[PDB]
């Protein structure tokens, strides 16, 4: 808080590995505009939208800070570091800071741009730490730090939803307005600082399993229970053994379930017709219909099937040169969650087979697919992966009830996450008329801002304590020559990330 | 204790509000006939009744307090002030009393009734404090606390069941004498204390969201993640955004729902059949059908279509006037959940769309309705509301599992509830014969007994803390000139309850 | 407390004269029925009433005790004590007892009533120190304490009224349940005891003045100051002095004053038809025309006028054996305020006159009478008188604004006055059916309840101090024979009242 | 400039039986919200409010 000549921080990016924990710091440079004009608008879906896509809500002045995926934090080789090493982690806490604020001016003049420093300006920023806003963290939206560490980034505008029927907006809809929380306000000789502790959580699963569910006997003796093997000209019973596992009683179930469609990547093997929307399970809440996506976590495909996948249940990352509008297979980058198909359904099967009717000496016995199946005693499931490039926490919704909230884009289910961090440029007037006008101004200096962020996290760490004799899996870079060097920078300077990378190397029995 | 003409306690009828508690003091005066003529006896359901309806149990001569309605405790003022400031609500303790009791002797001798005071009468109490006894509160019986203080009203005689095949009983069907239990005897100078602390539970949400599950994002920043938007000559994939909210990756799911028929408030929209029994939605337990009735919590109708209401699926209440049997709809008061539309799937539609077969080439993508869909993880909904005339607590089944275990027809849920208390008059013989005879006395003084009876809660309030900007919807008496003032009595004492009153009026973010 | 056979309480009536203080005692015999048969009832007027004459209220259960008259607690010759040696006086402080109950029950049988002691019945009573009811006392109604310590009385019945448009109600019209307050229930051994202070108050003031407003000056000396004594000719300009009083300079003004027409006690001189309604002053209020009835405190005629006497403008109490309706002039007894003309205008009269031209050469100068004259500074006046049998206090409006709240019906305005004591008998139950019904009990025991109250105030008194030579005015007894003595019982044993007595006979100097 | 104000507020006692009036938002949908910004960012008051909800005897 020195002064104009003095650094209010210095450039924080680390990574320390000690023992059961390791601690991430990430420092970024960023750019604040004026949003809005400097003010709140009431915004809405148009008249002739399609209700499942009819929405009411308000765009703010305020900008916000996002770190909210992997890749913010974890280098690739730390990444690598970390999936290779650990049956699991969690996050524990955090610190943030914004520092060397510097306030820009701008004047249009006659032909070109003029830029010049406004020395007395501020930057307003709080935390909202008691939730009271919109939480709009957790839906997967673009404007995160970047993962190269030398990118400079915008900051992204804050906005929300609250209750509408069709476009338009109820009773019980809620407006919030920003400046009236109390807010820090900055001169390019102030900063800024918060930290957070994470609550319990448990350690997300880097591991797969050695074992499926359906094999966990002993496979040289048989069972002391009998079942049902013969009913061809009476009744018989059988001790199931090692040639029909089959028939084994057991103790558990797979998890849930809720199918979806299939989709190739061999492009002749596709129907030609128009299905993106009717081929997608949905839920229908209140009138309006919702893809089921990512849904549920089920594998993606069984064996020997690896070119087909759900329609809407994995992850799909773009690569860099990706459009953002009907890009082609060859441009996006595909989850692939077949570590957990040894507990976990395929999604794009059924669960199962239920009997529908009474056999007897004239009707046969009859069963038919179970297509969605809920949770059942006896169950268990793995909880989707996350990546380097997917998303780390959300918040659980304040609700009366809710099972096993693990948020099903995969990551940490936080009932208080870290909070949002709003910042907004502090309005400058522009000279006022010279009698007293009771309107409001409306006429403002363009300005802008830039400064340094820094975020450091502390990750707990689950050690691995496998007796198995043969070597694991393990991700690795290819050793062949290339003419890149995977997740660097091109000639042109443009970093990329050329493939998704997950947490589940490792292995664990059942 | 003292003796006749002393009074055993005091007319305690108050509220008092104390920062986060509010404790509320409620006294009545009742009367309890002698049920029975003294005796046990079996009863069960008759050999014509349908299987559905099959009953086997016992009726006592005994009676019991039932105070298991928030009206009992709160005043309609008391309950407009606690729904228009917090946010939740749940019971810590209670304190109940019985005093002043008067036995009362009748004798019909030739030609009218005449009635005296019997000093050395008693009638017995007992609180049935280790569960010991069939728990019949939480049934939704008549007999409560009435809602007026100046009302008197008759104690209701217990009876339980057990089991039944049919109409006749088991082996493991048990019977309970009420005399093996000890009790307190108290003739009309003495009284009878209980105190009870209510086991941890989670408060009521009063409060409606003022978001919807499916609008939880930024409606300015596109997302990272892509879906499949396109299939028609080849796939194409897209960043989702504010004009297709459809289509946004989520987090998280609406509730659970088991489908329910579609009733309509405007007579010639229904059918003109009898669908009663056969459009409702049943469980089959043991060879029974059981109407599921209100069932699980769903939102009662969707936006714009409030004339309609799910069959079995909302509580209903009568009019003041109303008849038992076959009361016209102007007659009857119907709730309405329309603000849990924001979590909770609509009563009378689908949960969703769920894949049924693999596309290719030559096969178009198909799916089907789901009507009932149970528990997956990520699900979040919220419990159905508390009415001013509707139940507060039920005694939670003493079984290995349960899954949240908040009683369908709304309220707390308890492993150890508040006990039964259980009166009787004692029985007085007439005079014996003057020989000895072996068989028990037939022959009783005609009796009934009067008295006082308070119970006093604690309850502890979770205040509100919202930032919204613009006004609540609060609940209001109407402002403009009536015939009759709302919530009390006519010129000929009725008191009536006009309307039901829920608890859902602010608001709070998901 | 103890029980049936002792009494518990004394009967307390006495009158004790200390110094500067008197202290009454007052006992009397009550009796209280049941009213309404036990319920609260919604009253209103009748839809062809005058829109002046309606309302919209409720009748209560409860019974009040009212002692709001001088002469419960002054015996006639205790009255004369106090007017004829004090300047003045004021209430102090005050207890309250409620002993010696007694329950009864009535049986009708077949030919004859038969009544009985109910030993265990109980009477609820309670003291409203809050003021949370409606506060009927201060209406001058009936139902006080009689007189005359022999005589029993029946206890009034409580009902009250809140907004009505019409004969209908308002949503903001209050209903209030007496049981809704705790109460403390009383068997016929126990008692009730209350204590109440008073707040300060200015003295009553007993006494008449000896001089007039507009005589204050000496008579001897002329005035320094000059009045316009001359138009004529010219201006000319006097001092004024003992033979022109009426042009003196003065510092004071008489009080305020609202004319009332004036009727005559010589039945011949007063008009034949019907003006009892139009004659009257009436105030204007929310649409309805209320009489002005006394209103402001006016003397009731001037010098040898005593014939006359204001329409509206006297309090009138009926000789004992007055009709309710249109008794003639010789059955009441009209009060009568012309002690107070030495401040205040005549009730009949005008204020003064005002100027309303611009007098000049041409044009004579103008004035009109004022009728009707608010508050003015410099004003003084004298507040009614109170009387014997006339009210003690009054509860003050609760307003944002008042002005010399001293209630015109005379007596004491008091802020928090004594409280309402409400009392009601207990329903007793008859015997209910041995099947249960959950319809609210309507058959119940007949009783009434009976007993002893008591009331003590301390009042404190002005002494006079007067140098005046010769010997006052004082009230007194005739002392010529007579048939009957004034305020005794005649051969029949009614008491009776005679004459009302004022409190103004002592002088004092203005 | 910031200005900030201590306000002392007086509790309701009262013992009435039936619900008061109460100021309220009308929960019916509507293309505004009452008190908020319009789509072009003008603040708007739409109504005026009093103090007088709840009642008490005279």
């Amino acid at each position: 808080a020195d002064g104009v000549g003095n650094a209010s921080g210095n450039w924080h990016c680390d990574s320390t590995w000690l023992g059961d924990r390791v601690i991430t710091t990430s420092t970024r440079t960023w750019a604040l505009p004026t949003y809005n004009n400097h003010l709140y608008k009431q915004i809405s879906s148009q008249s002739g939208a399609n209700n499942d896509n009819h929405y009411f809500g308000y765009s703010t002045p305020w900008g916000y800070f996002d770190f909210n995926r992997f890749h913010c934090h974890f280098s690739p080789r730390d990444w690598q570091r970390l999936i290779n090493n650990n049956w699991g982690f969690r996050p524990k806490r955090l610190n943030f800071k914004l520092f060397n604020i510097q306030v820009k001016e701008v004047t249009q003049t006659d032909g070109t741009k003029t830029i010049a420093n406004n020395l007395t300006s501020t930057v307003q920023v709080f935390a909202d730490s008691e939730y009271q806003l919109p939480y709009v963290l957790g839906s997967a939206h673009q404007g995160c730090f970047p993962p190269f560490p030398a990118d400079v980034f915008m900051v992204p505008q804050y906005g929300y939803l609250t209750l509408n029927n069709g476009s338009q907006a109820m009773g019980r809809s809620s407006f919030y307005c920003l400046e009236y929380f109390p807010s820090q306000m900055l001169r390019t000789g102030n900063n800024f600082t918060f930290s957070y502790t994470f609550e319990d959580v448990p350690f997300h699963s880097s591991y797969a399993h050695s074992q499926s569910l359906d094999r966990l006997m002993n496979p040289l003796i048989d069972q002391y229970l009998y079942y049902l093997s013969k009913t061809q000209n009476g009744l018989g019973f059988s001790q199931a053994g090692h040639n029909s596992m089959r028939d084994q009683s057991r103790n558990w179930l797979p998890g849930p379930c809720f199918r979806q469609q299939r989709i190739s990547k061999t492009p002749t093997q596709n129907n030609t017709g128009d299905f993106a929307w009717t081929g997608t399970t949905r839920y229908h809440l209140n009138g309006r219909n919702s893809a089921m996506n990512p849904g549920p976590a089920m594998a993606s495909h069984k064996d020997d099937e690896e070119r087909f996948f759900p329609q809407n249940g994995v992850l799909i990352f773009g690569k860099e040169d990706a459009e953002k509008n009907n890009a082609v297979l060859d441009k996006v980058i595909i989850t692939d969650e077949e570590e957990i198909r040894t507990t976990n359904p395929v999604a794009t099967g059924e669960y199962g087979l239920v009997a529908t009717n009474f056999q007897n000496n004239t009707t046969a016995a009859d069963t038919e697919m179970v297509n969605a199946q809920g949770i059942l005693p006896g169950m268990v499931w793995q909880d989707r992966d996350v990546y380097l490039q997917g998303p780390i926490w959300a918040k659980i919704p304040h609700t009366d009830g809710h099972f096993h909230p693990s948020p099903l884009m995969g990551g940490f289910g936080l009932k208080r996450p870290p909070p949002q961090i709003l910042i907004k440029n502090t309005p400058v007037p522009a000279d006022p008329a010279t009698t007293f006008n009771p309107a409001k101004l409306a006429s403002f200096i363009t300005q802008y801002s830039t400064g340094q962020v820094s975020v450091e996290i502390e990750w707990e760490l689950q050690k691995e304590n496998s007796k198995r004799w043969n070597p694991e899996v393990q991700y690795t870079s290819n050793y062949n020559k290339s003419v890149n060097v995977e997740f660097t920078v091109d000639n042109n300077g443009v970093y990329s990330e050329p493939r998704t990378i997950g947490t589940r190397y490792l292995t664990r029995n059942l």
